[PDB]
């Protein structure tokens, strides 16, 4: 199949992150999360494009999971960097109808929900707490819990794995929330907004305002607060990694979630997340002799990631006993 | 959810930086027991280590140690120590000890009580043979290995003949804390503690405190050298011990400390700067047997070639890495 | 214990930097059998690449090495060469091989007696085609995987399989050996070595030397490429050799070679230095940092991550640009 050895190589083009790990996955999970990540790519890169037409992206975005089944549907005026996916589309779409129809079920499902959920927040910034987690869930829990769906579909992991949305949806909050922590500076530079107004407008007046120096002191204490709130999916994060059988499957899931702790615990009291990206730490010496290849030693990496939060915890910060006492609750589970 | 397990939780990792992230990661009971030991531990440690507690007010509180984990109410105010807070709210450490499974409980009480004895005993007298450095050893952290393996067992994690091996698990304690006690020198001398065994260190100097002082420097390294090369007699028990494990959280556990200490001692082998500050610890993680076999056989190749023809212990450093090698 | 044994793993630390730990690592009976067989091996080798001694007088040694073995008082005293010490105490190593199980014997010495004809038979021509090449690297490494895979078999760690699919195992040598061959041209060369095929290089420039003049640093680095693209041929066979392995310290032994084998190639890819010094090896993004190879998926996903940083750099203007990618799509698949 030449149509897909072309979706492939446009994993390898698209995905920096996952195009290893998902072509290391056994069996029929493989291809079935090859095309899952293609047809999400697409999806993003459509409501990615600012040069659609807000008229023309609400109907994309709702009608796609049927492009899904119209064999000669592709997107020809895109402006995005990896519009290729749209414009040899009918090469996905071929690729997704030959999947097993259990498979069809989970990945359709999702991108028709994902993009209603799109649509509607194609109007607004995040407001409250509930409002992030709501955005979160649109953009990346789905893609837990499809995931997570497409792994109990194909029997190399048990169907509660599937059945558990709370916990697969927790899994993409949590990279979610940590990127969009992460991403501050390059997002306001950018003309872009993630964190909730609910939050920042108790510290200044504009978000932008994070970025000017005389304000670091109020910025990091936003940070900090969070971070704070993202730490929360640790418990289901653990819970759902701790429930995995398959080898590849669980370098899979595991890996980026290791480092996103690895990030919160770079960025937490740490000024530089608003004069650029931030570094990520050396790793303990603990973690050195580590790799998050086994549960407990995932477990122990998270646990001293967690310390290292807790270790730098300044009582003047006014979220100080939130982010005691979170990290005290996971440590005691 | 328990307030009282929390706060002993909140203590594993103010006084345990190293240990309190393999501890956590400890499958089911082992969890709770493990926090609940290396806390009773710490604070039998703490009151040893406090120079403030005259010697005879310290005899029965050492010997005595393992009862007051059934009385209540018992904690100790008068420590000046930086870990005293465990001995200031011991009754909430004790009550969660009381709370573990039976099981559990009489092999933590018996390695107190035997701990116990071994330090009072060692209060007077600073250590004088090899014989003598093995039994304080044995007592302060050999115990510690024979106990946690007794609690792998009785936890059923681990099959019976991993707490029955004794030998084994107490060389896993001697190599830690030989490592320790030899990375440690400076820190020990500045603090007018005496842990080198002096039938050892007598042969090369007047007094332990002359390591410090850069004139006795190739003496010191020499010394060094030699408890580096008796420390290395432990590895193939320390092989053979990890060999044995089933469990992946104990693996961890134990392993992780094993290698972690290999590494310092091939750090500090020949290593000047043992004597004038701390020392720079410079495909594989630590997760199976034959990846820690593999990183151990390493760490012994980067000693077995820094070897100095010169040194006093050199032909018996290469004896013990040969035979380590070739097991 | 015997203190003939403690010479051997002596000698095989002072020979072998590279698997020494990793063979001191094997389980059981493979321990002492890898061990002298390593040594047996760098005996044979030290005698093939010792210039000083004429090609009449070697041959007949080549020939004979495998027969030396039962001759316990045989040693060789006029190596000039680094290893000459395995040559010069032979007796030691040839006692310890006489003490391991027969089982092990016969496939010590059967693969000894065809490296040395293969030897004898290259000593007095270079490599001209592909296929020679192939040849080449069957005696010189082939046969090692060859060997290495029976002695698994006959000990009962690994599946009969895996001793009896020759051709499987002849990849795994094949591999390192084009690998070794491709990044050490420049040591070669000031050696007066030529590996290289000549079929190959001919099509280049009139003469192998040339590669090492800065004035022809471009068509070098398109043989470069273009041997590059025949070595990765073999990965998919290096995968099927590795997804059989069933024990651990086996599996460790085995993969991590072929993983210091692709991010050798990768290293190697395109680069110019490879004509001026020795080749900086390094490392991929964090989740390579975040795994190590000693599960089947982590070993994959880290020969997926090899194999796009050799995509994303291929240039068009190369000669092999259609095979490379061809190949590496078929990695893919
Ligand atoms: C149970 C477990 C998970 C790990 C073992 C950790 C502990 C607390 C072991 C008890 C052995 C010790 C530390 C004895 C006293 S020497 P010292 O270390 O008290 O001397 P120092 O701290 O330098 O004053
Ligand atoms: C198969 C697998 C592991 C994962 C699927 C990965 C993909 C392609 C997910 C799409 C999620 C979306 C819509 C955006 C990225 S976060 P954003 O909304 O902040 O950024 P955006 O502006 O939409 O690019
Ligand atoms: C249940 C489970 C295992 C996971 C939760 C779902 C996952 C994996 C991710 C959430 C979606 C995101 C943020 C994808 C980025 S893909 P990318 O690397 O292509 O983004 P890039 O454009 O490269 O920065
Ligand atoms: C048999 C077996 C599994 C293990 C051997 C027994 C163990 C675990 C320890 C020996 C006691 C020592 C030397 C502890 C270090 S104190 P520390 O390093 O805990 O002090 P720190 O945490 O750095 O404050
Ligand atoms: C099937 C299988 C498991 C393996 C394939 C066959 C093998 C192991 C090797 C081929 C020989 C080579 C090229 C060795 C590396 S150089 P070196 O050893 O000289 O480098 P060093 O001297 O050790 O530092």
């Amino acid at each position: 199949s030449s149509s897909l050895k072309t979706c492939y190589k446009y994993l390898n083009q698209t995905s920096r992150s996952f195009a290893a790990v998902i072509q290391a996955l056994d069996g029929e999970m493989r291809n079935a999360v090859c095309i899952f990540y293609l047809v999400l790519r697409a999806l993003d890169t459509l409501e990615d494009d600012m040069t659609i037409s807000v008229e023309k992206k609400v109907p994309l975005l709702h009608n796609f999971h049927s492009f899904l089944y119209q064999p000669d549907w592709r997107f020809m005026e895109s402006k995005e960097k990896d519009r290729q996916v749209l414009e040899d589309f009918p090469t996905i779409s071929l690729e997704f109808r030959n999947l097993a129809e259990k498979y069809q079920t989970v990945i359709a499902d999702i991108c028709r929900r994902m993009g209603i959920g799109m649509a509607e927040f194609l109007d607004k910034h995040v407001t409250s707490e509930q409002e992030w987690d709501k955005y979160c869930h649109y953009v990346a829990g789905l893609v837990g819990i499809g995931l997570s769906r497409l792994f109990s579909a194909s029997e190399f992991e048990d169907p509660l794995v599937g059945e558990d949305t709370e916990r697969a949806n927790s899994m993409g909050l949590f990279l979610q929330k940590t990127n969009i922590i992460r991403d501050y500076l390059e997002d306001q530079q950018g003309g872009r907004e993630f964190w909730p107004q609910e939050v920042w407008s108790r510290y200044v007046k504009k978000l932008g305002d994070f970025a000017k120096p005389e304000n670091i002191d109020l910025a990091v204490q936003c940070l900090n607060e969070l971070i704070t709130n993202a730490l929360h999916h640790i418990p289901d994060v653990i819970t759902y990694l701790s429930r995995l059988r398959n080898q590849s499957v669980f370098n899979f899931c595991a890996i980026p979630q290791v480092m996103a702790i690895a990030t919160l615990a770079a960025c937490y009291n740490n000024q530089q997340v608003f004069k650029g990206a931030v570094k990520i730490r050396k790793g303990q010496a603990v973690t050195l002799m580590m790799d998050a290849t086994n549960m407990p030693a995932v477990k122990a990496i998270i646990y001293q990631y967690m310390e290292e939060i807790y270790h730098r915890i300044p009582d003047s910060d006014p979220s100080s006993s939130k982010t005691r006492q979170i990290i005290s609750t996971i440590r005691t589970q």
